């Protein structure tokens, strides 16, 4: 089997991407944030505290003839941005782009933090990291990809995120028309539960490539590119007027600037992020100070290849017995 679904930016900045997902019988379609940095599929639901729902579409398990309460199971998750959610668990039929999994754990939110309530475009998350990170207790549950893997033509999914445009998540096949050149594969460590890999270095603009190992995660659920402070300083030093602002929470730059590109290494290959991808617009409406798309990881504990980086490539999440990542230009 295979699946193929279009993923669409939630706003004009590509702050996140939503992908339609069919849950239950008859289908209830929710727009979920596919997140290769976490491992829970959770949804706004008929059980979510009413004051914490503001425009989202909700899953109502009582209207699904295939929903079954997973007795005793609870979940609770906190994300790197400080947001959180928690609730109980059903199993139900879940389909993505024509690919169907029966008995998928669907985590029903009883509580969500303010940032989820405030984002009416995201109806939940669909985690695609390794199932060892799933938060369901007392019986940990498998991700949608883990459950579908055995049925897929090939044990892979791909992320092809667009810049200011829709893109695609494919399951079970590699669309050879979706990228240019060849795909370069690189080793993955699953020891932290992430799609964790080591980039071979970077360049700023037309500058020379610096060979240096940068361990980080491929995370479709993080908007920006978070790298060591040395790398980020070298980037922003090439932008007149750019500075790190403690009051804003990162590097800002004059909105009048033209940003240089940023290149990262995948083995001997190179992925180029155009400068425009690094512009996240005014810090507040009408401001001439703009927020940068490359930020320091120094306060995180891990480097994060988020959407800013991933949308410059066609990315293969290879879930073979020994997982690997593949990157191609496009």
């Amino acid at each position: 089997s295979t699946g193929s679904a279009t993923t669409t930016p939630i706003d004009s900045l590509d702050d996140a991407y939503i992908t339609p997902v069919q849950i239950g019988t008859p289908a209830q379609t929710l727009n979920l944030d596919f997140d290769t940095g976490s491992s829970d599929l959770w949804v706004f639901s008929s059980e979510t505290t009413a004051s914490e729902v503001d425009g989202q579409t909700i899953y109502t398990p009582s209207k699904s003839t295939t929903a079954k309460l997973l007795s005793g199971a609870t979940w609770s998750i906190s994300y790197g941005d400080g947001s959180s959610s928690s609730g109980d668990v059903y199993t139900d039929t879940v389909s993505v782009g024509g690919l169907t999994v029966t008995g998928q754990a669907v985590e029903s939110a009883k509580k969500v933090s303010s940032s989820f309530t405030e984002d009416s475009t995201i109806d939940g998350l669909l985690g695609l990291a390794f199932s060892t990170l799933n938060t369901v207790s007392p019986t940990q549950q498998k991700t949608f990809f883990d459950n579908a893997k055995a049925s897929l033509d090939s044990p892979v999914f791909t992320a092809d995120l667009g810049y200011h445009a829709p893109g695609t998540y494919n399951f079970g096949f590699i669309d050879t028309t979706a990228y240019t050149g060849s795909i370069t594969y690189t080793a993955v460590s699953t020891k932290q539960g992430f799609w964790e890999w080591t980039s071979t270095g970077y360049a700023v603009g037309s500058g020379t490539f610096k060979s240096t190992s940068i361990d980080g995660i491929a995370d479709t659920g993080t908007t920006l590119l978070y790298l060591p402070a040395t790398v980020v300083s070298a980037y922003w030093a090439q932008v007149s007027g750019a500075k790190s602002s403690s009051s804003v929470g990162g590097y800002v730059f004059p909105c009048s600037a033209t940003l240089p590109s940023f290149t990262f290494g995948v083995g001997s290959a190179r992925i180029v992020i155009p400068g425009d991808y690094i512009d996240f617009g005014p810090i507040s409406t009408g401001s001439s100070s703009c927020f940068g798309g490359i930020q320091s990881s120094a306060g995180i504990g891990i480097n994060i290849f988020g959407d800013v980086a991933l949308k410059a490539a066609f990315v293969v999440f290879n879930g073979a017995t020994t997982p690997t990542l593949g990157f191609a230009s496009k």
